């Protein structure tokens, strides 16, 4: 056999630029190839051979061969639209978190062979931000259509490996390997087993729909709840650290959490041992910040001071106080603990409006339409490895204001840390820095840093997946 048929939620989008919720990087991925790759001790070429420069400049080196869907030669000025386009077209949210600001400078040459790319202040994550699938290079039959890029495959836009060719909205995204594509990134780790042909990502409703398909041979891989571990051999299964989670509240004028009172109630009522029970029932990690141990500067002083439940406190601040909490699906078994903090939360007296969405309505809705809830526990994928991308939702411009600011806090003490990280000499003034604005956003209740989960893979005989260097984005399936 050379299928793969993969349990994946469904998708917001299939356009590398409106890519918000795991499903869009998932699918973007195979379509698309971005300049580096993520591996053990940092990043591997992939469509740029080599590069050079730091926080204030990189210089990609485009390699040879790299060919789109039509037969277009990947050039300097292929890679810079694309880049450009994407940097037009994202998110706000998204290019802030690439570049730095909006307005990064780029450049090709294709005699030189290189595309530079100079942010409007020195940005570190520009890099590692190069290795996630929404910014993977849409060739020019691409970039005459962005609407057709949305809903599946324009002609001869892909640069990746794989092109769609079957869609049923919401079902089944049928992925077929192109005989043309020899443009595999320099990976150091070697995997056992061969590239698939065809790749069926399959919309799977539900954590129990997921196991059952794996069971009875409808899916060769899927994601697993940690309830569903015991129906399963040790060899079937696949855990890796993934998302880690965080508080996110709606801290604009005239909205509840606006008043820090109000927050910090919030705080006092949610037990980090009952949440990660409901959560993730002991298979992920807590952490008081916004990453594992592995991410960078995640070990650095000073460890945040967080706030100890105080139920009768909490009792009398958010008694009938109305809050509309945002919840996603991927937080525990269809949203178990979303499930938990509405539970303590109406506990507390107050009035709790819980709506449990799939990833990619809940994407819709935190990037979209800010304004539209109070609180939501928020899954981030830490695709950078940097406390950076965490600081980044609570700082600088709102979200209203083309900004990466999804909270609209205005914290003056984080503001002017997000500054001095960007301004810092060494790696050590720059974990001080990161360091001390995430305990900043914890001591003035912007946030609650929850846990580290676990992406568990249930499969069947004769399919691999593996994640590479702490990856998210890049699910490598092989069949054995
Ligand atoms: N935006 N966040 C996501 O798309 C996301 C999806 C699944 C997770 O397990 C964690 C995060």
């Amino acid at each position: 056999t050379s299928t793969v048929r993969v349990g994946f939620d469904t998708p917001q989008s299939l356009s590398p630029f409106n890519a918000l919720a795991l499903p869009d990087y998932q699918t973007a991925r195979l379509s698309y190839d971005t300049l580096v790759r993520r591996d053990a001790g940092g990043v591997v070429p992939g469509l740029a051979a080599s590069w050079t420069g730091d926080a204030a400049q990189l210089t990609f080196t485009i390699r040879d061969g790299a060919t789109c869907s039509d037969g277009t030669e990947i050039t300097p000025t292929v890679v810079a639209d694309s880049l450009s386009a994407f940097a037009k077209n994202a998110g706000p949210s998204t290019v802030v978190d690439t570049f730095g600001g909006l307005n990064p400078a780029i450049t090709a040459d294709d005699a030189a062979g290189t595309v530079m790319i100079t942010p409007e202040a020195p940005w570190a994550d520009l890099l590692a931000a190069l290795s996630v699938a929404s910014t993977g290079i849409v060739c020019p039959a691409g970039l005459a259509n962005l609407d057709g890029l949305n809903t599946g495959s324009v002609e001869g836009a892909e640069s990746g490996p794989y092109v769609l060719s079957e869609v049923e909205p919401g079902v089944r995204y049928t992925y077929e390997l192109r005989d043309d594509y020899d443009s595999w990134p320099e990976w150091e780790t070697t995997l056992e087993g061969e590239i698939p042909k065809t790749i069926e990502y399959t919309v799977v409703k539900d954590p129990s729909a997921s196991a059952n398909q794996i069971l009875s041979g409808q899916l060769d891989l899927g994601r697993i709840m940690p309830d569903s571990r015991s129906r399963f051999s040790d060899s079937q299964l696949v855990s890796n650290p993934f998302g880690n989670f965080y508080l996110v509240f709606n801290e604009r004028e005239g909205a509840v959490f606006a008043d820090e009172k109000n927050r910090e109630a919030v705080a006092q009522v949610l037990d980090r041992d009952a949440f990660d029970q409901t959560t993730t029932d002991g298979t992920g990690e807590l952490t008081d910040t916004f990453g594992s141990k592995a991410t960078q500067c995640a070990t650095a002083a000073p460890r945040p001071a967080l706030t100890a439940l105080d139920e009768s406190a909490a009792a009398e601040t958010l008694a009938g106080v109305k809050i509309r909490l945002l919840g996603a699906q991927v937080v525990g078994a269809a949203g178990a603990g979303n499930t938990y903090l509405e539970a303590a939360l109406r506990e507390a007296g107050a009035d709790v409006t819980l709506e449990n969405v799939d990833i990619g309505t809940w994407a819709g809705r935190v990037f979209g339409q800010p304004e539209s809830y109070d609180l939501t526990v928020f899954p981030d994928l830490n695709f950078t490895g940097t406390l950076t991308s965490g600081i980044s939702r609570f700082t600088g411009p709102d979200l209203l204001q083309n900004g990466g600011n999804i909270s609209g806090a205005v914290s003056e003490t984080a503001n002017a840390l997000a500054q001095q990280a960007r301004t810092a000499t060494t790696p050590e003034q720059k974990c001080a820095a990161d360091a001390e604005a995430v305990a900043a956003l914890v001591a003035e209740h912007h946030t609650v840093p929850l846990l580290v989960e676990s992406f568990i893979y249930a499969k069947r005989d004769g399919f691999s997946v593996t994640m590479l260097g702490g990856s998210l984005d890049d699910h490598l399936f092989r069949i054995t």
